[PDB]
């Protein structure tokens, strides 16, 4: 019954050591606190994201884990939700219910909003009063950005915005009824956002594309594109890419020859998504269940029983990635990150915000090379969405 060090919040301004202490020797180990074995190694963490003996059906499990003793029916909307999206179905549902919303994610869109992003990145930045010196990303920046995305690349209708973020902060952090009315106000605003009777979509943004796309649907319910639209508003509005981008900003401050390297080299620019994505998980840690027994790091995980799978740890596997505590945007593998997760269930909007991460550092660095920090950058209290508070930065 010995404690993990992970667990404990004092890790997370800096996990990376602790990972390496526990990865050397117990790379999968029981966490008392997660009720769950931590798994480590890259190896085992893309072995995990691919096995079909993992299960990704976990919202009991998740939620009897943040939740103790708190169990809801199987008609509560938590419960229907999980089991009509794409983040907690198998393999033949969750093809069908991906296929549903390919319309939003087509190559073509992504062309498109490489164009917007470009834009509404530049705008961002240009925005910036030109005597400045002193600015803190998180606010000014980071949290910025992926709203102006959501309205612009995906279509979330503006004057929605204040209905829809407040909701998405309460369901990712106060009591378990509360977050489940705020998961219900998501499903039934969607359902009304479809039907025109809220805000204005933008055209050619990814909600669009998927409202037009609802009569050519064959396989999956209107009910269904209701859950996986809660879904995205969710991850729209969840702390993990303003974390991407918030950590890749304090990575460069804190990096001037790669900074450097960015403004020379068009390869460092391309790759620099993935180099950012890869040093820093924004999900440090998602979750599997175990369909029958595994044999994974030396230990027989049962059946039923919890897995938390450590994108984070194996991001910076040095087995995978060769001096992996670097930031380096020569780096010639960084694109096999975990940091979108892997396989079946891969980040949907892997691409889009690649495009909005590399237009953000294109802007920011062709206006503000010159980046320092300007203080102690603080986190978060919290490691599964691991994200900057505050990131004070001299711009000039
Ligand atoms: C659209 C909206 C959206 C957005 C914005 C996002 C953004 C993101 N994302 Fe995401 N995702 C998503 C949507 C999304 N997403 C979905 C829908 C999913 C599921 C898929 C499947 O399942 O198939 C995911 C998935 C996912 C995963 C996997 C998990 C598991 O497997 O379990 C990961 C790791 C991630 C991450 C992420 C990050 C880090 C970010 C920032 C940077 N993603």
């Amino acid at each position: 019954t010995v404690p993990s060090p992970l667990a404990d919040p004092s890790i997370v301004p800096d996990p990376y050591p602790v990972y390496a202490d526990l990865a050397q020797r117990r790379p999968v180990h029981w966490v008392e606190r997660l009720n769950a074995w931590a798994v480590l190694t890259y190896a085992d963490c893309a072995a995990g994201l691919k096995d079909p003996r993992l299960t990704a059906d976990r919202g009991t499990e998740v939620l009897a884990a943040k939740f103790p003793g708190q169990p809801l029916p199987p008609d509560n909307i938590f419960h229907r939700w999980t089991k009509n999206v794409v983040m907690y179905t198998d393999p033949p549902l969750h093809d069908a219910l991906r296929r549903s919303v390919r319309a939003g994610f087509t190559r073509a869109a992504h062309q498109h909003y490489d164009q917007v992003l470009q834009k509404v990145a530049h705008d961002l930045v240009a925005s910036i009063p030109a005597g400045a010196t002193e600015i803190d990303a998180v606010p000014a920046l980071a949290a910025e950005l992926p709203v102006r995305s959501a309205v612009h690349a995906f279509g979330v209708p503006e004057e929605d915005l204040g209905f829809l973020i407040p909701r998405v902060n309460t369901i990712m952090t106060v009591t378990q009824e509360i977050i489940l009315e705020k998961l219900t106000d998501l499903h039934t605003y969607a359902s009304e956002l479809l039907q025109g009777m809220r805000g204005k979509v933008l055209p050619d943004t990814v909600i669009a594309r998927l409202a037009a796309a609802q009569d050519g649907l064959t396989e999956t319910t209107p009910e269904q594109t209701v859950h996986q639209l809660a879904l995205v508003f969710i991850a729209l509005f969840a702390p993990t890419t303003p974390g991407s981008l918030s950590s890749g900003t304090l990575a460069f401050a804190r990096n001037p020859r790669q900074v450097e390297r960015f403004l020379a080299d068009q390869a460092c620019v391309d790759n620099t998504a993935n180099e950012v994505l890869r040093y820093n998980a924004s999900n440090q840690f998602t979750w599997r269940v175990a369909a029958k027994d595994v044999e994974m790091g030396g230990v027989r995980i049962e059946a039923g029983q919890t897995l938390a799978l450590f994108l984070g740890s194996a991001n910076r596997d040095a087995n995978m990635f060769e001096r992996p505590n670097d930031f380096d945007l020569d780096r010639p593998n960084s694109a096999r990150h975990l940091s979108f997760g892997q396989g079946v269930h891969a980040c949907l909007a892997a691409q889009l915000i690649s495009l909005q991460l590399k237009w953000f550092y294109v802007a920011l660095l062709n206006r503000f090379p010159g980046i320092r920090t300007a203080g102690e950058p603080i986190w978060n209290e919290n490691l599964e969405f691991r994200s900057l508070r505050s990131l004070p930065l001299s711009l000039r």
